[PDB]
């Protein structure tokens, strides 16, 4: 149905996601490749921030290009964007700002789409969407809290209160904080509240503020980070069920690094907006649903560097539109079409010593196509298209702007939703290829016109793979989390291409609570095992957890690659 909540649930699966299409879907609906981590998948494995969460998902690496840890890969593509609550933010290098480094508390689950999502995102890399979907306001009095200890002296503390404003739950607010600190020494603050106020029956206004603080120490080092997100929505439902929403979000980031020296001083500020009118309807005796929607990003980050890569001073700029229509057609009862149209304009004015990176693109148009076959009461059968584009900084002949980098992205799959959907699997088959890349025109230049050499619009790589996931209870009392994915990657003349990524794939997390007399205790574990085809890294981890009461349990994480965590949960 709907409810994207998978707090509460105990389950490595999900009834439906939003991150693909805007519309709410169950995974075997969506005629893409997507995944879920779950509350409980968060808390069995003891994953403590975005970045943790998103390293054991389906289909992702770390990949290092140049020293190692450097970035979140999928499908031959670096992963340049995150979402919260569906706005999206750039993550690549000044743009971060901790995004990567989230506390993990205020998180219900992460939705993943992997491949072109530009329907949805604008632009970017047709590696994956990332939707971090945050903790909402209960309607009755809830509190969680967490107590961690670990190797190199980690200490984690969390605590998670939803408090009604009014007795009813009309109006309520729901507070989570959380401290770290480890080592090479770090800590971590955050603070995250949120409001929710009934305005009618049918009429939500949202409220909420986020926070946080990452230091690091240890030439003495020095390294701090601090963000506050402004959040706000409002949702209404007519009387015909066709539904407004407007949601708003502003950033502020400081950035702040010494060095033995060297200093950096880094500021961000972000504006997201975001409205749509969805619309259910029937049609020919069938049931439809149409979505419109309008989304800005905005961003600015400025940097000054002091010492006494090389520049004294950036600023740069980006904004971002676009303007979009899905619909879900019925064809018959088992068979539906999605359809989306993405227009796009984004610009950028990057300030340097001595230079001044300035432009904009024509205005971009991204298709979506998916169709969806219900087999029977279990599987589903589906194939889909769409793109993804991303801007370069490349010039014609003439001094013109080249358009950007367009990824056309094909799949085709199936899916099966076992026992009601307790256990969702899925076999897809995808390629992708980048359409306009620049390629540097040999020794010719044209920069009497302004700085250094031009292009002209080329063919880019292709990767085709194949993308295989378990997720669910196997058997009550059994969860498992199981993903394969191995791809080619080749240039547009069909050769193969090295690349830094891995190629192969595989990842596995399986708890069982045991029988009779043993009740008490769960055990679990796995591994991520990624393959770059030359050599191997694996993760291999264990748990177990000791439910003393319904309120009270214990929980203890070996990671090795040893790495020991030891939690008490205790809730109201």
């Amino acid at each position: 149905e709907i409810s994207d909540l998978t707090e509460g649930t105990n389950a490595y699966t999900t009834e439906a996601m939003s991150t693909a299409t805007g519309l709410t879907l169950s995974p075997r609906e969506t005629p893409q490749s997507v995944s879920v981590v779950t509350r409980q998948q968060i808390e069995d494995q003891g994953l403590t921030d975005t970045g943790a969460i998103l390293a054991t998902a389906p289909g992702i690496s770390v990949t290092r290009s140049d020293s190692n840890r450097y970035s979140f890969s999928a499908r031959g593509f670096t992963i340049d964007n995150f979402q919260f609550d569906g706005l999206v933010s750039p993550i690549l290098s000044q743009w971060n700002y901790g995004s990567t480094d989230m506390d993990a508390a205020i998180y219900d689950h992460v939705e993943i789409v992997r491949g072109a999502t530009g329907l949805m995102t604008g632009s970017g890399n047709p590696s994956a969407a990332v939707n971090f979907v945050r903790k909402r306001p209960l309607r009755e009095f809830a509190a969680t809290f967490n107590a961690s200890v670990g190797s190199w002296d980690y200490v984690r503390g969390d605590a998670d209160i939803s408090v009604p404003i009014t007795e009813d739950g009309r109006i309520r607010s729901r507070l989570v904080a959380a401290y770290s600190q480890g080592d090479l020494d770090t800590r971590r603050r955050t603070f995250y509240g949120v409001v929710s106020a009934d305005l009618t029956p049918d009429t939500v206004l949202t409220t909420s503020v986020e926070y946080q603080h990452n230091h690091s120490n240890g030439p003495w080092a020095r390294q701090d980070t601090e963000a506050t997100t402004y959040f706000v929505d409002l949702t209404h439902r007519f009387t015909n069920d066709w539904k407004l929403r407007a949601a708003y979000s502003h950033t502020d980031g400081r950035y702040l690094m010494k060095h033995v020296f060297s200093n950096y001083d880094g500021n961000l500020d972000r504006d997201d907006i975001h409205f749509s009118l969805s619309a259910p309807f029937e049609a020919f005796g069938l049931r439809h649903e149409v979505a419109l929607g309008w989304m800005s990003i905005d961003n600015h980050s400025d940097i000054q560097r002091y010492a006494m890569t090389l520049s004294p001073a950036d600023d740069v700029r980006t904004k971002q539109t676009g303007a979009y229509l899905v619909g879900r057609f019925a064809l018959a009862e088992p068979l539906h079409l999605i359809v989306g149209d993405r227009w796009s304009d984004w610009k950028t004015k990057q300030m340097y010593f001595g230079s001044r990176r300035e432009y904009r693109i024509k205005n971009q148009f991204t298709p979506y196509a998916g169709l969806t076959y219900d087999i029977n009461d279990t599987y589903t059968a589906y194939a889909s298209y769409t793109e993804i584009f991303q801007p370069q900084n490349a010039r014609d002949t003439s001094g013109g702007i080249l358009p950007p980098i367009k990824s056309k992205s094909y799949e085709l799959g199936l899916k099966a939703a076992y026992l009601e959907g307790r256990l969702n699997t899925s076999a897809a088959l995808f390629q992708t290829r980048q359409d306009n890349l620049a390629q540097v025109i040999p020794g010719s230049s044209i920069p009497g016109f302004p700085n250094m050499q031009a292009s002209r619009a080329a063919s880019g790589a292709k990767v085709e793979g194949i993308d295989l996931e378990a997720s669910g209870q196997i058997l009550p009392d059994w969860n498992i989390g199981a993903s394969y994915t191995h791809f080619t990657t080749k240039d547009a003349s069909g050769n193969p291409i090295n690349t830094n990524h891995p190629r192969s794939l595989f990842k596995l997390y399986t708890t069982y609570r045991l029988p009779g007399a043993l009740h008490r205790l769960t055990v679990g574990g796995g591994v991520d095992w990624q393959s770059r085809m030359q050599d191997s890294y694996a993760l291999v981890s264990l748990m177990a957890r000791f439910d003393f009461n319904k309120k009270l349990s214990a929980t203890l994480n070996v990671n090795n690659l040893r790495n020991v965590m030891l939690n008490l949960r205790a809730q109201y």
